[PDB]
């Protein structure tokens, strides 16, 4: 039925299900569907379904990229499908139903790849919450006692609930404020990060704080990972602008008391940044462990030109 | 009396009294003692005589530029002297007064030292100096630190001050000269002594102190040299070649595996060079001032006789 209506406007008003593959598994659910029972015509009627329902679904908030991203790679399963077709619902549901149960698992073996690179006494350091860099930091527990150093940036900030995380599980953190970053990183190695979604040139579009962060690194020259899951590829090279980002309300910068002052000035909130491929160091990934000048064939591995 | 000559070949022959207060402590004795009681002109004559003994005095091996350097402050000391002007009783009481000044380089220079390294900090040193072993060991009444100390320079001395220091304080490691570059990645804050500095700004040193200093502006941590004063020496470094002391390369490779030692070269340096582009502060015995100042320093000393 229409229920993905519900889930169009789902996304249309926010409230995020924190990434952790609900969008997948939703983008999954509402393609199964759709891919389960509707009109039927071989000559790719499904397929121009899935670019309709496809546009309407990306005519989202354009960040979300793992909408559109899981499915371009539908798409691909079926063209992949039709190739080896020359009862095809069978052979494509259950396709589909692989690409679930291998989403299933990223979160384990993204993290499995641990004890590999943390060593003893080692002052790592990232900056903003992610599920994928907590739990990969958490299999190195079986390992020494390191400290953790975690900024506090982005207002609104979500970075505290991890350090929290953390600290009642593990290693010693502490916790510094955002516009601290450059008399610490004189006394690190090794920094991670999470990514909101990585671009085809090699960016990651990332937290607010990303940036000024990473420069950092490429001048002090300590190496930098971003532990990022597959699927989130992104085609598109950075070539839409101010798109890119969220602008929030500025409540969350500036309070709504203090009147007068807010009858003339400007007040900005972005929820993003913008990193180039010119300083990440590596990738951790879901299936080895690319560097960053490799990434593009790992796209072309994946999808199919109708990148648009 | 001609014990100088004595002195002149006791250069010669070389055996060093480690650069410690000896060079000096001589080159004031001999300076001291020509200044005593020599032929007597009015007009410089004594100076005339201070150019013709300096000169055959430099005529010795020449690195040991504390020789020439404090040669050329005690003429310093005679233009002023006479800018001002019984005038032995001046220059001699001054003089005095300088020996008195050196008498106190390697405590003064160490006292400011509790205002550099923190606690938990991991500093790091190449070779061997007594001013940075005295200065390392006056923070001993602050936190555990690591000293990491590189054995390198063959012939290799720098491991008798990681005993000298290990017995004594903190808990050094120490790494051959050829894993610098795996190190350097986890520390900050390195420190070298000089052999001798140069009018722009560099550090003639041991033998491996480029190679290092690259690392330092690569990984962007700070390096201090500590070193006195008298070390500062005039000529930009135009004379080439004779800047270092070549060897035996019996040092390098052993007598011993003939024929091979035929047709082949070995060479031997046993200093550097460290341009100015590298260094991030001077530690002093004075002040605490910055590469880019050091100029005005030397003019601070000197008279534009420095040939
Ligand atoms: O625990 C800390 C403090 O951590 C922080 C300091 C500041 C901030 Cl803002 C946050 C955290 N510092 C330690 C971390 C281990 C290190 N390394 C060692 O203990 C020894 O490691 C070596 C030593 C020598 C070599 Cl060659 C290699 C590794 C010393 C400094």
């Amino acid at each position: 039925s229409e229920r993905i209506e519900s889930f169009v406007e789902t996304l249309k008003r926010g409230g995020g299900p924190r990434s952790s593959e609900e969008m997948a598994r939703e983008t999954l659910g509402l393609l199964r569907q759709i891919i389960t029972d509707h009109r039927w015509s071989n000559a790719g009627e499904l397929m121009e379904l899935i670019r309709r329902e496809g546009r309407r679904m990306t005519a989202a908030q354009p960040s979300e990229t793992t909408v559109g991203n899981m499915v371009r790679r539908v798409l691909k399963i079926i063209r992949e499908e039709y190739g080896r077709l020359h009862q095809l619902q069978s052979n494509i549901i259950e396709a589909i139903n692989e690409l679930l149960v291998e989403l299933e698992g990223t979160m384990e073996n993204i993290a499995a790849q641990a004890l590999e690179h943390i060593h003893s006494n080692e002052v790592i350091m990232t900056i903003g919450f992610s599920r994928t860099v907590e739990a990969f930091l958490k299999e190195a527990a079986r390992k020494r006692k390191f400290h953790v150093i975690v900024a506090e940036c982005a207002p609104f900030c979500q970075g505290h609930e991890m350090a929290v995380n953390l600290s009642k599980a593990g290693i010693e953190t502490t916790v510094m404020t955002d516009a601290a970053i450059f008399a610490v990183m004189s006394r690190v190695n090794k920094v991670i990060i999470g990514t909101k979604t990585i671009l085809a040139n090699g960016a990651l579009r990332a937290v607010t704080g990303t940036h000024t962060l990473a420069l950092a690194a490429k001048h002090h020259s300590t190496p930098l990972i971003v532990c990022a899951p597959m699927f989130k590829l992104s085609p598109q090279f950075p070539n839409e602008e101010d798109s890119f980002h969220k602008f929030v309300a500025p409540e969350e910068v500036l309070p709504f008391t203090e009147g007068d002052i807010l009858e003339k000035v400007s007040v900005h909130c972005p929820v993003f940044d913008y990193v180039p491929p010119e300083l990440i160091t590596l990738f951790i990934s879901n299936i080895g462990g690319n560097a960053p000048s490799y990434i593009y064939r790992l796209m072309s591995e994946l999808y199919h030109p109708d990148d648009h």
